[PDB]
């Protein structure tokens, strides 16, 4: 690669270990924020759209109740999750503003995107164009370019975990299944249509699965809906492992022939871990047009701006019924969630 590439990756890891060596803790509390819609709701946390009482600053704040991570054997993934959120830096990446925990909760405390989950955009409009899907794609690729130089996984690729900001590009959120691994790794996590091949077996696997997972992606952008839909996860599994995939007719033969090689059942020839690694995505014909530094710049003009009145609309995202946030009079699970 070219010497000014590698320097920067070489900065970029120095920095991220920095911060992973000594991550940051307990940097607000609850009573400094004022809540004011949930986002979006699941079996262990919610994300909460907060105003900072004394900044007015808008943020989204996921919390994740202690005895619900405990219970779903997601004490690993929630640490994680936080410790490489405040350890990361990349433009395409939702940067964590504060962290804190009190005897119930975990907060992360993001930076709010009011564009809303590219899910949304997507469903609405039907399919994206080449050029649109591919402007997406590029900043994918950049922002997997740079975790796995920091040896990370991301493992939750999909349109629901990438929000698109006030100037049209994507911000990656929800690192709750991203994990630092030198080698291969074994958790059966993600969800069903994205699983590479070699996590449905029960193989160890590498951030091949990434690349995996990015071809689904780039397939639902294009298509509208992904390359093994159907009714019951098993029936996904079987689609996924045959690997058999059908491609529409308007798609571009430089699209089919990138997804066939993201797509790539044997993860030992599948594009992104070759030899030549991300070039090989990063050269292929598909992204002839693409001006990779325009891109990680913010340069290039999007093609969708979210409509959207303030840094405080919540109008990009749905209704959910609001719950309280209770806190404990006693501590819960502390030993679990010390160093968090
Ligand atoms: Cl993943 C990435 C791999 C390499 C990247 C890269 C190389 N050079 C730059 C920018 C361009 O100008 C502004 C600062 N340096 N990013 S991103
Ligand atoms: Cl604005 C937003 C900033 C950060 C957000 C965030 C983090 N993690 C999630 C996930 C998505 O997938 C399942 C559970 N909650 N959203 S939204």
């Amino acid at each position: 690669e070219q010497e000014s590439v590698k320097e920067f990756l070489a900065k970029a890891k120095e920095e991220f270990l920095k911060k992973w060596e000594s991550p940051s803790q307990n940097t607000a509390q609850l009573d400094h924020f004022d809540r004011i819609k949930t986002l979006g709701t699941g079996s262990f946390g919610r994300v909460m759209l907060v105003k900072h009482k004394e900044t007015g600053n808008h943020y989204a704040m996921k919390i994740l109740d202690k005895q619900k991570v405990v219970k779903l054997k997601q004490i690993e993934h929630t640490l994680n999750e936080k410790r490489i959120l405040q350890a990361v830096n990349f433009p395409f990446l939702v940067k964590l503003e504060f962290s804190f925990k009190d005897n119930s909760n975990l907060y992360m405390v993001m930076e709010y995107v009011p564009g809303g989950e590219m899910f949304s955009h997507l469903r609405r409009i039907g399919r994206f164009s080449e050029p649109h899907a591919r402007f997406y794609a590029a900043q994918i690729v950049l922002t997997f370019e740079y975790l796995h130089s920091l040896d990370l996984i991301y493992r939750d690729l999909k349109p629901e975990n990438l929000l698109i900001d006030q100037q049209g590009y994507i911000q990656v959120t929800d690192f709750g299944f991203a994990k630092r691994v030198k080698g291969r790794t074994w958790t059966l996590c993600g969800t069903p249509e994205y699983l590479a091949p070699e996590i449905i077996l029960s193989k160890g696997y590498n951030k091949a699965v990434d690349w995996w997972a990015l071809g689904v992606l780039i397939y639902e952008m294009a298509a509208g809906y992904p390359p093994f839909f159907a009714d019951q996860p098993i029936q996904i599994y079987e689609k996924i492992v045959s690997g058999k995939v059908r491609f529409p007719s308007h798609f571009s033969s430089d699209l089919k022939d990138l997804l066939r090689n993201l797509l790539q059942v044997d993860l030992t020839k599948r594009f992104g871990n070759l030899k030549n690694g991300v070039n090989d995505i990063k050269n292929h014909k598909w992204f002839a047009t693409t001006d990779w530094i325009a891109i990680y710049q913010r340069k290039v003009e999007a093609p969708f701006i979210p409509k959207f009145k303030g840094p405080g609309d919540t109008s990009n995202f749905d209704d959910y019924e609001e719950e309280e946030i209770r806190v404990s009079i006693n501590e819960k699970c502390g030993k679990e969630f010390t160093e968090f």
